């Protein structure tokens, strides 16, 4: 399904630190670093996906653990976690033992708390979200004219609300 390998993005794009995600309506998923690097993430089954690199063929693998629960695996072995918790709550950890919770506060506004204390915030809007901390990290999602998304950094609780927004979504960042 499109929502798995969106989820599995996402969480790649934390492990291997993307500054840009695209995904096409075709279903070609790109994450680009903020030096260039480039890698590629693609479904082999239900419930699985791997990311792929030019020099390196599976850098990461992502799979389904349970309906609620995703969980991706580096190729050292280091495992990022993805718990829904409710369907208006996450949980995001990290395996250096880290993370972050996030949740929907009203119908536009998301907010996400992480283990020392930082917070983040993400307001939506039709065909878009916006998501800050007041440490000063932001990202975007653009699902309006399949779907983008910018980090200028890589924070963990900003990858929860992403996750979030994307469960929410469903299948409205299908084009």
């Amino acid at each position: 399904s499109l929502l798995f390998l969106r989820l599995a993005a996402l969480l790649a794009s934390y492990a291997l630190g993307a500054s840009k995600l695209v995904i096409k309506r075709d279903g070609t998923v790109t994450l680009t670093t903020k030096d260039g690097e480039k890698y590629t993430v693609s479904q082999l089954a239900p419930g699985v996906a791997v990311v792929t690199s030019e020099k390196e063929p599976v850098v990461a693998t992502a799979r389904q653990l349970a309906p609620d629960e995703l969980l991706l695996t580096t190729k050292d072995g280091r495992k990022l976690r993805l718990r829904r918790l409710a369907p208006d709550e996450l949980l995001l950890t990290s395996s250096d033992g880290q993370k972050a919770r996030a949740r929907v506060l009203d119908p536009d506004t998301l907010e996400a708390t992480s283990s020392d204390g930082q917070k983040a915030r993400a307001r939506l809007s039709p065909g878009k979200a916006e998501i800050e901390s007041e440490d000063g990290a932001k990202a975007t999602l653009r699902y309006d004219p399949k779907t983008e998304v910018e980090l200028d950094e890589s924070r963990l609780e900003i990858t929860a609300l992403l996750l979030l927004i994307a469960l929410r979504l469903g299948s409205l960042e299908s084009s």
